């Protein structure tokens, strides 16, 4: 083929956040589609970053990313091997594991990090891209049941979002829905211990 006209994939772009700083959880958009597209190609993102849970986008997908221990984590099936846009240009992943469906970049300046859970608690809460907080009972190392099942439509675009313990520690990163006839009864996640193993 003709290398001179081979395209490059864009960067992952932060387009908003799930605000969890107050009494009420709600989604905020910080960048529109025109801006997202331009920032994805340049990889230069001068927007102020805040909070632990970012809403991110490529040209073709939108999902979430969560800061834990100074690393912005998300799913490989969303991000691939892409760089993330940042103030001084594209930033290369510092973690990539296709087997775990996991990628990570250094956490953006301005972001806040969740602390990894050491509670050993099995009463969890999944935070969606729509800022719904979904009670989840932990059922194994990497699976939890929804207390109230939801159609998979409800969860689509929330991979890379956090499962939190009652104290607000990060317990895992949302990976896949366990679905029966389109209804999500459970969720698979990357447990925080796996992140911490990946970090070492
Ligand atoms: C509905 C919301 C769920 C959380 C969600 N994730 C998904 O859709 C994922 C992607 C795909 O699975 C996997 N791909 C690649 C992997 O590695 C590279 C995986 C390594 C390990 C495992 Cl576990 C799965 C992997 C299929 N899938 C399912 O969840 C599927 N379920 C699934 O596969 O369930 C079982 C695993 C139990 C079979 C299905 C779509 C059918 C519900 C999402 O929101 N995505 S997204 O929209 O944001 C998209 C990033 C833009
Ligand atoms: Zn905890």
């Amino acid at each position: 083929s003709h290398m001179a006209s081979m395209k490059k994939k864009g960067s992952v772009v932060i387009v908003g956040r799930i605000n969890l700083s107050g009494d009420t959880a709600y989604a905020q958009q910080t960048r529109g589609e025109e801006g997202c597209q331009e920032t994805s190609q340049t990889g230069r993102d001068k927007n102020q970053v805040e909070g632990e849970v970012q809403i991110v986008s490529t040209a073709t997908q939108t999902f979430l990313a969560t800061s834990i221990n100074g690393v912005l984590w998300t799913v490989y099936h969303g991000a691939g091997t892409r760089t993330i846009a940042s103030p001084k240009g594209p930033v290369t992943q510092m973690y990539t594991n296709v087997d775990k469906d996991l990628v990570g970049w250094q956490a953006p300046q301005g972001s806040r990090s969740l602390t990894p859970c050491t509670c050993g608690s099995s009463d969890l809460y999944l935070v969606t891209r729509h800022a719904d907080v979904i009670p989840v009972r932990r059922r194994g190392d990497s699976r939890g049941s929804l207390l109230s099942p939801r159609p998979i439509s409800y969860l689509k675009g929330s991979s890379g979002g956090p499962l939190l313990c009652p104290a607000g520690h990060a317990v895992g990163i949302f990976k896949a829905a366990v679905s029966t006839r389109g209804v999500a009864k459970a969720v698979d996640f990357i447990p925080v211990e796996s992140l911490e193993t990946t970090m070492r």
